[PDB]
């Protein structure tokens, strides 16, 4: 039994406040200011370390803790409590594990920084859990953590700095790497650390912390220092239970006793089988054109003149994914090596897979991947053909290895699914994935083995059969998403591919196609009907339930009362808590068929789904020619559908698009094929049913 979840719900808690119960520590107005430097390691980073990857990264997100600034719109709320809130939502969001504000002084900017910032946010993020001494890709990590750390607190500095400038005011960030303002001593002034022997030590932070600032003038309500002695109340029962929904006191201990390898969430637990629990037949499954992709599809023409129009803006309306896009994009060219490598003698003994794999996974989490798995790459997991050349995609890397990040329970539970924080909820896990994937490559290719991260601005594998293989999903209702038994459906991927070689992970079974066949929440609760309500067909040479990828391309893109939308991963009862309620549900979902349909029946019941208020931490800004406003249409505040009735799994009838109906291999985005949506729909009517695809296999056997 895994004992370290919340037993309290925080349901009721704002974003603002974060997952430590920081509003019951002790503090004071004010505290006399002293020296005081960052934690650091305790011991040196060999060259058989992560240490250069870490700080190349860095350096690019330093590139973006400056930048130009929008035109003032007439939207952006004017109390500066609103404003606090919000922007320290905005830090937990990027994963900051702890925030606060404060005004800046005089002294302050007396340095290069720019004499109209008046207040800082700053934000302290958590050293990484390292693997034991003896553990696999200890001396890949080891001595690593403050450099590790500095490059996330870079990033968040980047990102939010940049939201707050694509809204219309000044801001820098600052971090280690690159600071115009004394970060520590603005963290105690905040009331994050206090000092003890010339270092910081922060609340709850036991294995030590980095920092990053955003100067701006955007004036914020400010928070007060910690109480400078004594004892602040880390423990006392409320804290300790962690009463108001937030972290127990015994989590890190708990945590601290399974090795880092194994990840957070007991996958250990779920069961394993040779094959998927849906059918892949390999010698069947043709290789796409990476033009076929119908974000592609739509860019070049394929689905009409308004698809072609917004495909660049649709996830880039909100200012807080513009802060993003930077480092997304530029992030691009590290993402590495095609050719094969030569074996560099770094890294410590290689010999063992099994022992490889182990350090692969610790060190995606030590990184912040939630879930690790590794596949083997097959070719058929691979584009057949780029889309800007038409060149042929080699298989060029024999494995895949596949994290997950998860997109956040607690945002998404205050959304509506397509409003105005969608897309930076696939956003943030985009970029957070490219970046541990573009570390994690690189550290492969420092070792001498070719290596090259997948991102959602460049992939060249198809990301969905690979989370299959490395059994960190099943194939679910929602279609084009697999659906995780811990997460649910609430996960971005990031692929890596590498010649490493690593024992690979076995394909899962928790029971999800029984309980899918009982389930239409997600497809009941598509704002455009795309997913389907009937049974499972063959796609391409595999069983799938196959939405209608043209409907959603074109909700996704078009939609105006939102920025994207990723509402049918809002809506699957597996979509829950992290609390023992929630890990509970699930296990009974897992070992207890009988009770699925009683689960899926009360999740409706319960008004599960239904957006939590609380939990709306985000401005409804759309960016329009440059400048940050309200939205022109609306916003989209849906709340539980009913019933399309009896018959509807009969009579829906959608649109698939197997190689046959999609661009040949070779086709680029200079060309224009419109969608044949009638073909599409004849197609899916003609598909051959999983069972028949079996007996027809069976008489080849
Ligand atoms: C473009 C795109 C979409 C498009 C169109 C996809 C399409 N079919 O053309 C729309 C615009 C449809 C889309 C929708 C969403 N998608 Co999207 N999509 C992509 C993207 C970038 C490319 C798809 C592609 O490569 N070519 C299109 C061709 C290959 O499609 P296809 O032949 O029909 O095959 C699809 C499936 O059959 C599956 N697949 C392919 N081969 C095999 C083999 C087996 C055995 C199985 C089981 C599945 C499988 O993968 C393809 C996904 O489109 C990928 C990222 C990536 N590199 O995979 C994600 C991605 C697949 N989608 C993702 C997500 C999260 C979404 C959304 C929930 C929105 C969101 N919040 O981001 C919705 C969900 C829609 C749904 N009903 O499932 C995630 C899925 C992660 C997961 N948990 O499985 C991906 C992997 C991005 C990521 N990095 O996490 N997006
Ligand atoms: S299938 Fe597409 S349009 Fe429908 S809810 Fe999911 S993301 Fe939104
Ligand atoms: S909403 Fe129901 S049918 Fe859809 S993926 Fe989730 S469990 Fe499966
Ligand atoms: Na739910």
């Amino acid at each position: 039994a895994q004992i370290s979840m919340r037993l309290y719900s925080n349901r009721d808690r704002p974003n603002h406040l974060g997952p430590l119960a920081l509003e019951r520590l002790a503090r004071v107005d004010d505290v006399v200011a002293q020296p005081a430097r960052q934690p650091e390691d305790g011991f040196a980073a060999s060259e058989d370390s992560l240490l250069g990857d870490v700080e190349e990264y860095a350096r690019l997100f330093t590139r973006f803790l400056d930048g130009p600034v929008a035109p003032l719109g007439d939207a952006i709320p004017d109390d500066p409590a609103r404003r606090a809130e919000n922007l320290k939502a905005s830090a937990y969001f990027l994963d900051a594990s702890m925030v606060g504000i404060c005004r800046l002084d005089p002294d302050d900017r007396a340095g290069d920084c720019d004499p109209s910032h008046t207040h800082a946010l700053v934000f302290a993020v958590q050293f990484g859990r390292e693997p034991e001494a003896g553990e696999a890709g200890a001396e890949w990590i080891r001595g690593t953590n403050a450099a590790r750390t500095d490059m996330r607190c870079a990033e968040i500095a980047a990102i939010l700095s940049g939201y707050v400038r694509w809204m219309g005011f000044p801001a820098r960030g600052h971090f280690s790497g690159d600071a115009q303002v004394d970060l520590a001593r603005l963290a105690v002034r905040a009331g994050l650390a206090r000092v003890v022997d010339g270092v910081l030590v922060a609340p709850f932070l036991r294995r030590g912390f980095r920092l990053g600032v955003v100067t701006t003038g955007y004036a914020l309500a400010a928070d007060r220092p910690l109480a400078p002695e004594g004892d602040l109340g880390e423990t006392a029962p409320e804290v300790m239970l962690g009463i108001d929904g937030t972290r127990p006191g015994w989590e890190d201990a708990e945590e601290e006793k399974r090795p880092l390898h194994m990840g957070r969430y007991p996958m250990e637990t779920i069961r394993r089988v040779d094959e998927p629990t849906t059918l892949v037949v390999r010698q069947e499954i043709q290789r796409v054109a990476k033009r076929g992709d119908f974000f592609k599809r739509a860019e070049a023409g394929d689905l009409g003149e308004k698809a072609k129009q917004e495909k660049k803006r649709f996830p880039m309306k909100h200012p807080l994914a513009l802060g993003m896009q930077p480092l997304i994009q530029n992030m691009v060219p590290l993402q590495g090596t095609r050719e094969k490598l030569a074996p560099t003698g770094k890294g410590g003994d290689l010999s063992d897979p099994g022992r490889n794999a182990e350090a692969i996974k610790a060190l995606g989490y030590y990184l912040g991947a939630d879930f690790v798995g590794i596949c083997r790459a097959e070719p058929w997991m691979y584009y057949a053909s780029d889309e800007v050349e038409g060149k042929p995609i080699e298989a060029y890397h024999d494995y895949a290895v596949v994290m997950l990040i998860d997109q956040g329970y607690e945002t998404m539970e205050g959304a509506s699914g397509d409003d105005w924080i969608s897309a930076s909820q696939s956003m943030r896990a985009y970029m957070r994935g490219a970046e541990i994937a573009g570390v994690m490559a690189a550290h492969c290719r420092r070792m001498g083995y070719s290596a090259r991260s997948h991102s959602n601005a460049h992939s060249e594998v198809i990301h969905n059969p690979a989370i299959l293989m490395a059994g960190l999903g099943e194939v679910s209702r929602i279609g084009d998403t697999l659906l995780n038994p811990f997460i649910g459906p609430r996960s971005q991927s990031i692929v890596f591919t590498t010649d490493l070689p690593m024992s690979v992970d076995r394909p899962i079974d928790f029971g999800l196609q029984d309980f899918c066949n009982q389930c239409r929440k997600c497809a009941r609760e598509c704002p455009c009907n795309a997913i389907s309500f009937g049974d499972k067909v063959m796609f391409n040479g595999y069983e799938i339930w196959k939405a209608d990828v043209e409907k959603c391309t074109k909700y996704r893109v078009t939609q105006m009362k939102g920025s994207a939308c990723g509402r049918c991963m809002k809506m699957c009862p597996w979509n829950r808590e992290d609390t023992v309620e929630g890990r509970r549900l699930a296990e009974l979902s897992i070992k207890v068929p009988e009770a699925r349909a009683a689960i899926i029946a009360m999740d409706d019941a319960l008004q599960n789904g239904k957006r939590n208020l609380i939990k709306r931490w985000w401005f409804d800004l759309e960016v329009i020619d440059g400048v940050a406003g309200a939205p022109r249409m609306g916003t989209n505040e849906r709340d539980l559908s009913p019933d399309r009735g009896d018959k509807i799994g009969a009579n829906q009838k959608l649109a698939m698009y197997p190689p046959r109906l999609q661009p040949p291999p070779g086709t680029t985005l200079d060309a224009v094929l419109p969608v044949d949506r009638s073909g599409g729909l004849a197609e899916y009517a003609a598909a051959e049913t999983p069972a028949a695809a079996r007996a027809r296999l069976k008489s080849s056997a």
